């Protein structure tokens, strides 16, 4: 599946290169610019644990998800991730615990040291 692609042919964009968030472009997005800490940023995504038990898609509510970039708003893997896309950009990230929700988990909803995986499309982003 998409995760194991990932995991196959996936970009280390890490800075310390451990592998907790690898991602593949999976539709080139629109000029230079990415995303600044700050930014309001919007996208649709799909996530889901590694193994599929938990599934999650802004496409169900019919509306873009919202947040400011690097605030921690969300888990460190977006806030890593979303920065390096591109107007347009489809994505695709396989992320260890490490950069999602760790040894404690979410629970119930995340169990300990899961896997996430999601599809992003950036749509777009505004400055603060
Ligand atoms: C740990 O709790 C959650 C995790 C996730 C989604 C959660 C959630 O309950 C707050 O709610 C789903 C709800 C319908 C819409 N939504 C998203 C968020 N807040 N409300 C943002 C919450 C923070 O989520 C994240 O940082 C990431 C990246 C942004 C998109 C949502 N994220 C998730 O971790 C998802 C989970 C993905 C894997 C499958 C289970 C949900």
């Amino acid at each position: 599946g998409a995760p194991a692609t990932v995991t196959e042919q996936g970009e280390d964009i890490t800075s310390k290169k451990d592998r907790g968030v690898l991602k593949i472009v999976k539709r080139v997005g629109n000029g230079e610019e990415t995303p600044m800490i700050g930014d309001k940023v919007y996208v649709h995504y799909k996530g889901k644990l590694s193994n599929g038990k938990k599934f999650d898609s802004s496409h169900d509510r019919n509306e873009p998800f919202v947040f400011s970039l690097g605030k921690g708003q969300v888990i460190k893997a977006w806030d890593i991730g979303v920065a390096t896309m591109k107007k347009g950009e489809i994505a695709h990230l396989l992320i260890k615990p490490e950069y999602a929700y760790g040894s404690a988990g979410s629970l119930p909803k995340i169990p300990s040291n899961a896997t996430l995986f999601f599809e992003i499309e950036l749509l777009d982003f505004k400055g603060e």
